[PDB]
C-alpha cells in the first residue's frame, strides 16, 4: 500500500507515511501574482545546458524521468535568487487527465495542463542523495505547459513514451537537448519549498517561470497513454499524477520582473 495518485493513496494520504506533508515550506503554492513582491536584487537565471549530457529515460511509476550523467560539470542553473552552482540531474512532468489540470502550482488559481520539473543539485553537496538533506540542497525550475501550437523539441520525448509505457521500463536517451524545452522568457517566481512527492523534503528553491510552453493536443495525449502499473497488471493510465497547491504558511514569493 505505497503512496500513488490513485483513488486511496494519493496526496491527502501521503502525510501518514511522510509528516512533513504538513510542514512549513511544502510545495506546490497557489502564485499569487499580485501579492507577489518584484524583488529589484534577484539575478537573471543563467541556464547553462550547452554541454548537457542526457543518458536515459525512465517510467518510475508516477511520472517518466529523463536522465542526464550528472558526474561533470556541464548542465548547470545558477544566478537568479541562487548562491552557487545547481547541476541538471533530472526531469520530469506532472500532467492531468483534462486539458485543464495538470499543473502542480497554480497562477492566481489557473491550472495548467502540465508543469516541467528541471531538477538540479547544489554542488556544495557532492551530490544529489547529500543536498536533499539540506535546505539549499536542490533548484527545481518549474515550466508550465498549455495545450495549442505542438513544441518540436518535445517530440522527441513523446516518440520514446511507447517504449516505456509500463513502470519499470527505460530507454537510452541519448543526445536530447533540454534547451529546446524553454520558452523565450526566463522571467520568474521564486520561493522556498519541497519536494511534491514522497519523500516531500523541505530542500527546493523553487523557480516558476511566467512564460509557458505551448504543446499540441497530440502530445499530452501520448503522455495520458503511459500506464502507473507494470507489464502484465490492469491499466491505469498514468494521468493526474500532480499534487494540489499546499498552505503558503510564512512565505513569500518573489518575481524577478516588472
Ligand atoms: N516532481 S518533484 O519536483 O517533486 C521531484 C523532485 F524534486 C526530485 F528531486 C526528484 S528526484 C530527482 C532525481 O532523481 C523527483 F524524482 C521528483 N519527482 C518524480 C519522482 C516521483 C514522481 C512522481 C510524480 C511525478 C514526478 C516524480
Amino acid at each position: 500500500h505505497h503512496w500513488g495518485y490513485g483513488k486511496h493513496n494519493g496526496p491527502e494520504h501521503w502525510h501518514k507515511d511522510f509528516p512533513i506533508a504538513k510542514g512549513e515550506r511544502q510545495s506546490p503554492v497557489d502564485i499569487d501574482t499580485h501579492t507577489a513582491k518584484y524583488d529589484p536584487s534577484l539575478k537573471p537565471l543563467s541556464v547553462s545546458y550547452d554541454q548537457a549530457t542526457s543518458l536515459r529515460i525512465l517510467n518510475n511509476g508516477h511520472a517518466f524521468n529523463v536522465e542526464f550523467d550528472d558526474s561533470q560539470d556541464k548542465a548547470v542553473l545558477k544566478g537568479g535568487p541562487l548562491d552557487g552552482t545547481y547541476r541538471l540531474i533530472q526531469f520530469h512532468f506532472h500532467w492531468g487527465s483534462l486539458d485543464g489540470q495538470g499543473s502542480e502550482h497554480t497562477v492566481d488559481k489557473k491550472k495548467y495542463a502540465a508543469e516541467l520539473h528541471l531538477v538540479h543539485w547544489n554542488t556544495k553537496y557532492g551530490d544529489f542523495g547529500k543536498a536533499v538533506q539540506q535546505p539549499d540542497g536542490l533548484a527545481v525550475l518549474g515550466i508550465f505547459l498549455k495545450v495549442g501550437s505542438a513544441k518540436p523539441g518535445l517530440q522527441k520525448v513523446v516518440d520514446v513514451l511507447d517504449s516505456i509505457k509500463t513502470k519499470g521500463k527505460s530507454a537510452d536517451f541519448t543526445n536530447f537537448d533540454p534547451r529546446g524545452l524553454l520558452p523565450e522568457s526566463l522571467d520568474y517566481w521564486t520561493y522556498p519549498g519541497s519536494l511534491t512527492t514522497p519523500p516531500l523534503l523541505e530542500c527546493v528553491t523553487w523557480i516558476v517561470l511566467k512564460e509557458p510552453i505551448s504543446v499540441s493536443s497530440e502530445q499530452v495525449l501520448k503522455f495520458r497513454k503511459l500506464n502507473f502499473n507494470g507489464e502484465g497488471e490492469p491499466e491505469e493510465l498514468m494521468v493526474d499524477n500532480w499534487r494540489p497547491a499546499q498552505p503558503l504558511k510564512n512565505r513569500q514569493i518573489k518575481a524577478s520582473f516588472k
